[PDB]
C-alpha cells in the first residue's frame, strides 16, 4: 500500500491555471513545414521587443559545430537550419540533441548574431509565410514576452535528433507559509546551491518543469539544476499549505526570471509542493499560470 506515487502527485492543486496556450501554440508550431517553422522563429525573436544577454549564463560546448557551420556555404548552412528544425537523422542534429538546454539557446543566439552580420545565410529577403504559418506567429507574438520566451525553449529544445559560484542563503519571505522546506529550497536554488537543495528532496523524489515529465531521482535533479537552473531568480510572493493523509501539501505563486532576460522580464509561475511526514520534497511541480488575458480568451 503507498498512500502517494510520483504519478498521483503530479495532480495536487488540480485547478491551478495553467498556460495552457503554450504547449497548445508548440503543437501548432508543429504542423507547420520547415521554411515556415524558420522564418516564423526569426520573427517572434526579432520583434519580441526583449533584449536577450548570453553574458549572465555555457558556449564551448556549440563552439565547433558552430564554427562547423560558419565555414559552410549558405546552401549548407541554411539545410542543416532545417535538418535541426525538422529532426533528421544527421551528424549535426544528434550532437545538437546531446547540447545542454542553455547550450541550445546559446547555439541559436550565436547564429541569430551571425545572420545579423551576414556570415551565416539569413533568411530570404520577404519570405512569404504561409497563412496557416503567419496565424501561429501572430498567435506567438500575442503573448506576454515571457511566454514567448517559454514557447521559444520548448522549440529550441525539441530540435535536432534524439538516436558554478555557490552563495550563502539570504532570508526570503512567502505571505500565507511558514514551511522550512519551502524556504530551503527557494533560497538554495537563488544562491545556486543545487546539492543542499536536492538535499531536501526523498531519494525516489521528483520534479516537474513546466510542461515537462517528473525528473526522478536526486541525481537526475541535481543534473537538470546543474543544466538549467543557474543565474535564475525565483521570486515567491504567496502561498497556501494543507494537510493530506500524513503528507503537506504547499502550492506557491510568484515569478522567476531568467538570466537570458534579467529583470526586464518575468514569468508568472506556481509551485506545487508534496511533502512527506518527515519535511522532505517527494515531488514539486513548477507551471507557467495563465494570464487574466489568456483565461478569458480560452473560455469566449
Ligand atoms: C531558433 C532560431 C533562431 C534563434 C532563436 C533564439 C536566439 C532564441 C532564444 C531564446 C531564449 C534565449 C529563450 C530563453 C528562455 C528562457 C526561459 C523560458 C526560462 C524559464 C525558466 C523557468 C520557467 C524556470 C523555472 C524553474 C523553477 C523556478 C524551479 O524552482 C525549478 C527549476 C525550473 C523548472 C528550471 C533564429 C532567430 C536564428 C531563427 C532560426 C531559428
Amino acid at each position: 500500500h503507498m498512500t502517494f506515487t510520483i504519478e498521483s502527485a503530479r495532480s495536487i492543486f488540480p485547478d491551478t491555471q495553467v498556460a495552457n496556450v503554450i504547449p497548445a501554440t508548440v503543437a501548432s508550431f508543429n504542423q507547420l513545414s520547415g521554411e515556415d517553422q524558420l522564418a516564423l522563429l526569426w520573427f517572434v525573436y526579432t520583434e519580441m521587443g526583449v533584449t536577450i544577454t548570453p553574458a549572465a549564463v555555457n558556449m564551448i560546448f556549440a563552439e565547433k559545430t558552430l564554427t562547423q557551420i560558419q565555414q559552410m556555404p549558405a546552401q549548407e548552412q541554411t539545410q542543416v537550419m532545417c535538418d535541426l528544425v525538422n529532426h533528421t537523422d544527421t551528424p549535426i542534429c544528434r550532437t545538437y540533441s546531446s547540447f545542454g538546454t542553455n547550450v541550445k539557446l546559446g547555439f541559436w543566439y550565436q547564429l541569430s548574431e551571425w545572420m545579423k552580420q551576414g556570415i551565416v545565410a539569413p533568411i530570404p529577403e520577404g519570405y512569404q509565410l504561409s497563412t496557416k504559418a503567419s496565424d501561429v506567429l501572430q498567435a506567438i507574438r500575442q503573448l506576454e514576452p515571457g511566454q514567448q520566451l517559454t514557447v521559444l525553449q520548448d522549440i529550441v529544445v525539441n530540435m535536432g535528433y534524439t538516436s558554478q559560484q555557490v552563495a550563502p542563503r539570504t532570508q526570503i519571505n512567502i505571505e500565507g507559509i511558514n514551511n522550512e522546506t519551502v524556504l530551503s529550497y527557494m533560497e538554495n536554488m537563488n544562491a545556486f546551491n543545487f546539492p543542499a537543495a536536492v538535499a531536501l528532496f526523498t531519494e525516489d523524489g521528483a520534479l516537474q518543469p513546466p510542461f515537462q515529465e517528473p525528473i526522478v531521482g536526486q541525481e537526475s535533479i541535481l543534473a537538470y539544476m546543474h543544466e538549467e537552473c543557474y543565474g535564475l531568480k525565483l521570486i515567491p510572493e504567496q502561498g497556501i499549505s494543507e494537510p493530506v493523509e500524513g503528507f503537506t501539501q504547499i502550492k506557491v505563486t510568484g515569478k522567476v526570471q531568467t538570466p537570458w532576460a534579467g529583470d526586464s522580464v518575468s514569468i508568472n509561475l506556481a509551485w506545487r509542493f508534496l511533502l512527506n511526514p518527515q519535511g522532505k520534497i517527494f515531488f514539486v511541480a513548477i507551471d507557467v499560470l495563465a494570464s487574466p488575458q489568456e483565461l478569458l480568451n480560452m473560455g469566449f
